[PDB]
C-alpha cells in the first residue's frame, strides 16, 4: 500500500507554523511540492502557517503513482488540511492544475474553508477522453509547459494511463459538485495554458455558488504558472486576498 520508491530530491513537502491563518497549497499531476515551493516559502515569510504536502505516489516514481487512485491524492489533501485545522483558525487552499481541482474538491466538502485560489484548475479536460477511444501502460510525459524555458519543474517523465481513467474521475465529481463552493474565490488562468484549456476558469466561475469572486487573467505564463514569469504576480495578489478574508 505504501510507495516502493524514496522521495526525489527537491520533492519533500514543506511545513512551517506560524501565525493563526493558514495557508494549504496542492501541487498538480505527476508533479511535486517542487512546483508550489515558491508561493509556499513567501507565504510563510509573510507570517502565514503553511502546510504544503506531498501527494501519495508523487515525487518517487511513476510506478508507484501507478498504484494509487484519486481517493489517495483526496487523502493528502485532507490530512494537511486537518495538519491545519489543528494549528490554525482561518484555512486558505490554493493549487496548481490537478492541485486546483483538489482545492476545489476539498471545499465541496469543508465549507470552513475561508478562500480558495485555483491556478489553472482543471474540471474539464476533453484530450483524456480523446486520447483513448480511437492503448500502452504508461505515455512519455509532455515537457513542463512553461514560458520561461529556464525553469526546471520536477515531474515524471512517464504518465500511467490508469492515472489519467483517476483524473478525469477526480474533475467530474469536482465539476459536479462546484455549486457547493460558497467562500471567497480567487481563479488564476493563464491565456496561453497549452494543456488545462482556459475556459475552465469560466467553468469554475460560473460553476461556484461563491458571491465573492474574480478571474485574475496572466498574460505572460503557459500552464505551469506558479514558477513562470507571473509567479510575483500570483504571489502579490494571494497574499492581499489571504488578508483581505481572513
Amino acid at each position: 500500500m505504501s510507495e516502493q520508491y524514496p522521495v526525489l530530491s527537491g520533492a519533500e513537502p514543506f511545513y512551517a507554523e506560524n501565525g493563526p491563518v493558514g495557508v494549504l497549497l496542492v501541487h498538480g499531476f505527476t508533479g511535486t511540492p517542487h512546483s508550489m515551493r515558491p508561493l509556499a516559502e513567501a507565504y510563510a515569510k509573510a507570517g502565514y502557517t503553511v502546510c504544503l504536502p506531498r501527494l501519495k505516489g508523487h515525487g518517487t516514481h511513476y510506478e508507484d503513482m501507478e498504484r494509487t487512485t484519486f481517493h489517495d491524492w483526496v487523502a493528502s489533501v485532507e490530512e494537511g488540511y486537518g495538519w491545519l485545522k489543528q494549528r490554525c483558525q482561518t484555512i486558505f487552499v490554493t493549487g496548481l492544475s490537478m492541485g486546483g481541482t483538489l482545492t476545489l474538491y476539498l471545499a465541496e466538502h469543508h465549507p470552513d474553508i475561508c478562500g480558495i485560489v485555483p491556478i489553472n484548475a482543471a474540471v474539464d479536460i476533453p484530450a483524456i477522453a480523446a486520447g483513448m477511444t480511437g492503448l500502452p501502460r504508461y505515455l512519455d510525459s509532455i515537457g513542463s509547459d512553461l514560458k520561461n524555458p529556464d525553469v526546471k519543474e520536477l515531474a515524471y517523465e512517464k504518465t500511467p494511463t490508469a492515472s489519467l481513467l483517476q483524473l478525469a474521475r477526480l474533475m467530474a465529481q469536482t465539476k459536479a459538485k462546484l455549486d457547493r463552493i460558497v467562500c471567497p474565490a480567487l481563479i488564476f488562468v493563464s491565456d496561453e495554458d497549452h494543456v488545462v484549456p482556459p475556459g475552465n476558469a469560466d467553468i469554475i466561475f460560473q460553476g461556484i455558488s461563491s458571491t465573492e469572486k474574480e478571474i485574475v487573467r496572466l498574460r505572460n505564463s503557459y500552464h505551469v504558472a506558479t514558477l513562470d514569469y507571473d509567479q510575483p504576480m500570483i504571489i502579490e495578489r494571494s497574499l492581499e486576498f489571504f488578508a483581505k478574508h481572513a
